[PDB]
């Protein structure tokens, strides 16, 4: 039993845990070190055309340290510029995987209430970034999943729940609270006061299993679309970082190596063993992350991962080129008068092409976690795109445009023009929000004692649209 | 030093080595056990359309035991039905990787003479199957490459020659004498008597390196084609079992695991160590072949290889479907009057698509030896085929056939009809050859003492076109 066996007052604030676990606190805080913003839309402008009509066409960056999760959620152009608790583009579900205040609020107000209303609803309550309370019981300190949708998904897929799982399974599952593909299920409900309400509930599409194809079949069955494509009017599916799903099928996952084995390796000091809580790039700490199981140089092992990255990039660029062209050729056919009936099969191929390719690349570590499935998915997605494109030639020909050449989209600027994204307007609106309502949120939270100003040091020095210089 | 330090009389006949090395002789002879004929044209009829205009569209089977190499070379419809030493479709180079009589003849008559003339030229001389003399010096018993084209290729690619290589390298290189991609270089020469002659010389296309793309660039540079496609009139490249080339880049090859480590594992008996010379499927002997380096069940490891096979099959079937369609659509465009100039880019895409896909699948173990490169190649080949097909729609449209549907080729029979292969005629001709000239070859060789009848036991009980019942 622990030194805090009756629980921790202020448990959502990781600083409250520091008196018991100074070592783990220190290393946890060190994800502050991973502060680079890589604008993925700049790196891969094809992604802009893929996500036209959807917020990811505005702003999409690579992950950085857990230290920045909450602030990046606030900064991203995707969450827009609320003026109050009732405005802004996105729902409350956007906080879910960003903060230990989330289980705090679910515990206080119930899952359905939590999932009701705008993202802006909780701006002055959900103020701590990914912390001890997202993974640890505040009495026993044992690993716990704090979000009900994980077990719900695990059960739906015929897996053991978190509590029924082994300790080694739990050492990946704590990560799977967030590092999985999800959608928002519109959920009608009535509260205690009998008021009718609508929740947007985080749901793992795992009821047919966890492969890309089973999830595709799941979504097709319920006729679900995340958005209607801004160019092709295809009913589109967005993949989000299926990190755990793809990991599960790769060789490491099959051999029972946990996320924690590479991402949180042990240091042995006599009788005591500590987990590195600085969650980052395992290739930065190979001696600890890899070399207890592998037996040659760091440089050789790094070279082999680099080869995997290169293969993935090659197939990614092919697949997203054909997907982008397919979208543009479809929009052209629409302009010439092609009907929904003439385009139905094409749009299905596009939906599936992009679902498979997005599932392949949306988990940034998947090229390594499950290298062969990643390559297969990109090949499968590209084949679907090409099937669409062959059919599109014939539709274009019917409408007198067989020689149409889809426009280029090789820069973020060109791509965003095609996708009709007015960035400068979005940025201007965002800055006003940050300068006004965001600062009010932080002020109120500090006054209430929900937020410790110490946690904000260097947290807001970068986004895709500013760099004050270092975080 | 050995018990045969002055060399072995009758060295080409492996039975001559048995007095010194009874153990290795016994296990070597046991490849007799691997006698199954799997007709690959029946399994994958798309291959027939791919190889239309070429002998592989007639007969193409999976490998079986080394015990059958020479006889399968005789049996295959590819070598046809010579009536004498001057007839038949194929050249002397077809013996090269089938027999220890090959280095015997090269040593006696010179490389260029050996490579001059028809396959039928050596029917009564090249009569022993893959034996001790293909890999071992008959004085020292050390590993040796017995064919000059291997070092020539190794040097061309900037590798060490056989003699300059390590013992562990030699333990793969002996296999690479045969288990590599090659072509025949037409070579003009003058003999001792000053007669002008033409050799067809086995050549490894390795001067730009050993990747599929470097070899593609090699072949393109010299404008080489193995054949002109029977349907599409594309200048085609045939891949042959690039087993060593693809192995070299896979993780096992990168980690320095030799072919011999899996395919010829050691048994330790006290002070003595013996190599299993029964070269076969390592999955039949996992405890010896895998489990000195891997630490879980045989069933789990077998399951993981099976998954790799499944991924490869998936991408193979896609790629060869589009390649086959591309060939057929090209033939259709030709029928309608499309010109060589209109088809030039299309034909280039087809050539490259098939080169990449054939290189991926022609080494039957490559899905395992280099799983990720195999998937990448199939994806790359398919993309080239689809590029061709998009351009083909437009050519077809110009000629009034936009809605043309390439015919199906889902059975060997249907496929061979499209490829215009009269099997029953080829088989009838072959049987006459076997019943007449082949039996004369074996008779003469036995009379001369080049062939021991004991080696023929059960050697000729199966082909793709007969099964007397068991080999
Ligand atoms: C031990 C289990 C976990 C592992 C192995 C893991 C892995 C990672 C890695 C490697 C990164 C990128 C780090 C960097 O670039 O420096 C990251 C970022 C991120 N993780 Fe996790 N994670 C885990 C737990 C969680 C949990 C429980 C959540 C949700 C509460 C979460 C949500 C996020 C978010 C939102 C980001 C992006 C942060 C940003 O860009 O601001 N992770 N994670
Ligand atoms: C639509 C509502 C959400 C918004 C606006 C949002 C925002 C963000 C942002 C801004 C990032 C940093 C990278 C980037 O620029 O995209 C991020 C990363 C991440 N988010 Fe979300 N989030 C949402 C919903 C969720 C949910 C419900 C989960 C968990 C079930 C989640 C888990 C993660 C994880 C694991 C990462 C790091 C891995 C990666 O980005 O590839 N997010 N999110
Ligand atoms: C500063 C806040 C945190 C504190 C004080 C804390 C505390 C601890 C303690 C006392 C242990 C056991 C000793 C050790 O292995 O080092 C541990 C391990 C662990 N924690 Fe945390 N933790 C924090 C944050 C997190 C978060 C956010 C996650 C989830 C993403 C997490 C996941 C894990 C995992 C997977 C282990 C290893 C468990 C095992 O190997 O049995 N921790 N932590
Ligand atoms: C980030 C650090 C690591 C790196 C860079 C790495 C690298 C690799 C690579 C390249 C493979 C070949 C499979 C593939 O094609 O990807 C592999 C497989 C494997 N690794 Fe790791 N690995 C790491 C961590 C670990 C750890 C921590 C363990 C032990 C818990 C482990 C045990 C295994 C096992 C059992 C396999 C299956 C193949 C075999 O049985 O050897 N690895 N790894
Ligand atoms: C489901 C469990 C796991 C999760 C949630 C997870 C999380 C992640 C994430 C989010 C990334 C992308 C990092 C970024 O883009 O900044 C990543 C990359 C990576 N992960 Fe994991 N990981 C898991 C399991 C593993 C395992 C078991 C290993 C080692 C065998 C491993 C080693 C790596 C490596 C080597 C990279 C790539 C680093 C680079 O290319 O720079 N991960 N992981
Ligand atoms: C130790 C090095 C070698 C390895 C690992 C190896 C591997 C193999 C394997 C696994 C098979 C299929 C066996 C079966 O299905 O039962 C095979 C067949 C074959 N090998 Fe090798 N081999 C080696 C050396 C050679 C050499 C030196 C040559 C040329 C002289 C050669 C030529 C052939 C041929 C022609 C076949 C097909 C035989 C038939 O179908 O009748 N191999 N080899
Ligand atoms: C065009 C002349 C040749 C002919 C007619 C021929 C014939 C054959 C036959 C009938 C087989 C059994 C499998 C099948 O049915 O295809 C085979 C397999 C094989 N041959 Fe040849 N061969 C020729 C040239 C060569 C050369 C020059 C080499 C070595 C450089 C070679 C190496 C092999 C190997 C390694 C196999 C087993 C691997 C596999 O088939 O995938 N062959 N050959
Ligand atoms: C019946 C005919 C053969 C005889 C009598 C013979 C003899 C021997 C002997 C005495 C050894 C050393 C002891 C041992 O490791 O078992 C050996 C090993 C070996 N042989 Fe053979 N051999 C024959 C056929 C072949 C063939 C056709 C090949 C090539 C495809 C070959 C390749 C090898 C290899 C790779 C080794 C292991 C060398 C090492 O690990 O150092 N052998 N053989
Ligand atoms: C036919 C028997 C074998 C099987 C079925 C097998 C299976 C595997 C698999 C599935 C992998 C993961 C790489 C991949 O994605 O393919 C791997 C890698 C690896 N294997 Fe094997 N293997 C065999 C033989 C061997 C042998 C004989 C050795 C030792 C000489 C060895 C040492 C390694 C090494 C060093 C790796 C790289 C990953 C690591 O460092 O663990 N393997 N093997
Ligand atoms: C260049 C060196 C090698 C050569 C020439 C070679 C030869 C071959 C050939 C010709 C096949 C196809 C067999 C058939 O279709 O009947 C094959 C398959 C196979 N080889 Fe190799 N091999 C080499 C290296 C290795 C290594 C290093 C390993 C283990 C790490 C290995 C393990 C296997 C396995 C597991 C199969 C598949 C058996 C099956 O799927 O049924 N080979 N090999
Ligand atoms: O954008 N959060 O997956
Ligand atoms: O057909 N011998 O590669
Ligand atoms: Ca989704
Ligand atoms: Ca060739
Ligand atoms: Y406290
Ligand atoms: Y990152
Ligand atoms: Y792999
Ligand atoms: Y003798
Ligand atoms: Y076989």
């Amino acid at each position: 039993k622990t030194a805090h066996s009756q629980g921790i007052e202020g448990k959502a604030m990781s600083e409250e845990w520091a008196r018991y676990y100074p070592r783990q606190f220190d290393s946890w805080k060190k994800t502050k070190e991973s502060d680079n913003i890589t604008d993925m839309l700049k790196e891969k402008p094809a992604l802009v055309v893929a996500w036209a009509g959807y917020p990811f066409s505005k702003d999409y960056n690579a992950p950085r340290g857990h230290y920045y999760a909450l602030q990046d959620n606030i900064n991203t152009l995707r969450t827009g510029a609320p003026v109050d608790g009732k405005t802004g583009p996105l729902p409350s579900a956007c906080w879910t995987c960003k903060s230990p205040d989330v289980p705090r609020i679910i515990e206080q107000d119930g899952e359905l209430e939590y999932f009701t209303g705008k993202w802006a609803k909780y701006g002055d309550e959900i103020v701590n970034t990914i912390g001890c309370y997202n993974c640890h019981d505040d009495k026993s300190a044992e690993l716990k999943s704090k979000v009900p949708y994980l077990d719900r998904g695990l059960s739906a897929a015929g897996f053991k729940t978190f509590a029924e799982s082994t300790h080694q399974e739990k050492r990946s599952l704590v990560c799977a609270q967030c590092h999985v593909e999800f959608y928002f299920k519109k959920t009608e409900w009535k509260d205690d006061k009998g008021v009718d309400k609508t929740a947007m509930v985080v749901t793992l599409p795992w009821s047919k299993g966890i492969s890309t194809e089973q999830m595709e079949a799941y979504y097709d069955e319920i006729n679900f679309a995340d958005w209607t494509h801004g160019i092709s009017k295809t009913p589109m599916l967005k993949a989000q970082h299926p990190d755990w799903e793809l990991y599960k099928t790769g060789i490491h996952g099959q051999k029972g190596v946990s996320c924690a084995d590479c991402h949180m390796p042990y240091t042995q000091e006599g009788a005591v063993k500590y987990s590195d809580h600085k969650v980052g790039n395992p290739l930065d700490n190979m001696d600890k992350s890899c070399m207890n199981c592998h037996r040659e140089s760091e440089q050789k092992l790094k070279d082999i991962v680099k080869q995997k990255f290169e293969r993935k990039e090659f197939l990614q660029d092919i697949a997203f080129d054909n997907i982008g062209k397919a979208h543009l050729e479809t929009g052209k056919a629409m302009e010439l008068g092609a009907t929904d009936a003439e385009l139905k099969e094409i749009r299905t191929h596009i939906r599936h092409a992009q679902w498979r390719a997005d599932m392949a690349i949306a988990g940034h570590g998947s090229f390594f976690h499950a290298p062969e499935e990643v390559l297969r998915l990109l090949a499968s997605g590209n084949e679907e795109a090409q099937k669409a494109r062959i059919k599109l030639v014939k539709v274009l020909a019917k409408y007198g445009a067989i020689d149409y050449v889809a426009p280029d989209f090789e820069t973020k600027e060109k791509a965003q023009k095609l996708a009709k994204v007015d960035m400068e307007a979005f940025i201007a609106e965002k800055l006003k929000f940050k300068q006004t309502l965001e600062q009010e949120w932080k002020k109120q939270a500090i006054a209430k004692g929900r937020l410790n100003p110490e946690s904000l040091k260097g947290v807001d020095e970068k986004s895709s649209y500013y760099d004050k210089t270092k975080k």
